[PDB]
């Protein structure tokens, strides 16, 4: 809508206060004009019709419980936008400042969130398995990273390609979480999963085995569930990324850590320059080695650590 750019204030799903960019035209709308072609957040009002209504609020204060998922989908879309722009010089998910649209209060008791090709969609969860999913910055960034992948490598969502696709979203979801700098970690969905249970999450990048996921290629899942194990086999690449950043000795293979920023550069370059729709794990290792080579030189520590990390997870 046309109107005045304004800054409201509210509380997200976890109860923290944050400022949000709005547009004033009789009501204050969740429309942030400061980022690319705009960030727009909509109320689906418990229906499944999309996108719903551009979110309108009378007074520019967003402290009601009903407001919290909207606050976070809007705010974390902005953080994700800032991450890709400031850290990778990428303007929105398509590199051309495409508007970011998100709908919250999608359906009822819906325990999921997804990028549908044109927008983000967030369930409220059922209150037991999940609370509203936009409350997890890593979830928001994980899903928007699928759009980045769709606009770059186009990794196919099945088997090893699909597990790379998932791991890319977990890696950049986590890097966004660290960029936001509030309560980062190397777990996925910890903020919104199982409100009754402290210290769990959907999966762990530092220790995939904590939740039954493989941490080595010899333990790869080869069944047909989950599109050939895309959220299961992602543990193998997630652990490799964790080793590259933080180091460790995994199955007796020592990896010298090079930090989060360099992990980010290496994988972003691999994703945008070298991966193709059918890249398998071995081809990912080759792309990451080539990317670290381009960035740091063939004799660098960074190249050696990428090699160690893939060796440690059994990806030749
Ligand atoms: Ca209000
Ligand atoms: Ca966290
Ligand atoms: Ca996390
Ligand atoms: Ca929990
Ligand atoms: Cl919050
Ligand atoms: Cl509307
Ligand atoms: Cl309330
Ligand atoms: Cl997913
Ligand atoms: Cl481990
Ligand atoms: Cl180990
Ligand atoms: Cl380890
Ligand atoms: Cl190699
Ligand atoms: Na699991
Ligand atoms: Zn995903
Ligand atoms: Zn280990």
């Amino acid at each position: 809508i046309t109107g005045t750019s304004t800054v409201g204030v509210g509380r997200g799903v976890l109860g923290d206060q944050k400022n949000i960019n709005t547009t004033y035209s009789t009501y204050y709308y969740l429309q942030d004009n400061t980022r690319g072609d705009g960030i727009f957040t909509y109320d689906a009002k418990y229906r499944t019709t999309l996108p719903g209504s551009l979110w309108a609020d009378a007074d520019n204060q967003f402290f009601a419980s009903y407001d919290a998922p909207a606050v976070d989908a809007h705010y974390y879309a902005g953080v994700t936008y800032d991450y890709y722009k400031n850290v990778h010089n990428r303007l929105s998910y398509d590199g051309n400042n495409a508007a970011i649209r998100s709908s919250v209060h999608y359906s009822q008791g819906y325990n999921n969130a997804f990028w549908n090709g044109s927008e983000m969609v967030y369930g409220d969860g059922d209150g037991q398995t999940f609370i509203p999913l936009s409350g997890g910055i890593d979830v928001v960034a994980h899903e928007l990273t699928h759009a980045v992948t769709d606009y770059t490598a186009g990794l196919i969502y099945q088997n090893e390609s699909g597990a790379i696709n998932e791991a890319i979203s977990d890696i950049f979801g986590t890097l966004v979480e660290f960029y936001a700098n509030k309560n980062p970690d190397w777990e996925i969905g910890e903020d919104v999963y199982t409100p009754g249970i402290s210290g769990d999450s959907l999966r762990s990048m530092s220790d995939p085995a904590k939740y039954g996921d493989p941490d080595h290629y010899s333990k790869r899942y080869t069944g047909t569930q989950d599109n050939g194990g895309v959220h299961i086999n992602s543990g193998i690449i997630n652990k490799a990324a964790y080793l590259i950043s933080q180091g460790g000795t995994h199955y007796g293979v020592s990896v010298v850590g090079i930090g989060r920023d360099k992990l980010g550069k290496i994988f972003y370059r691999a994703l945008t320059q070298y991966l193709t729709p059918t890249s398998n794990f071995s081809q990912l290792r080759a792309a990451a080695v080539q990317s670290a080579t381009d960035l740091y030189g063939s004799t660098s520590q960074e190249v050696a650590s990428v090699k160690q990390a893939f060796d440690a997870v059994g990806v030749k």
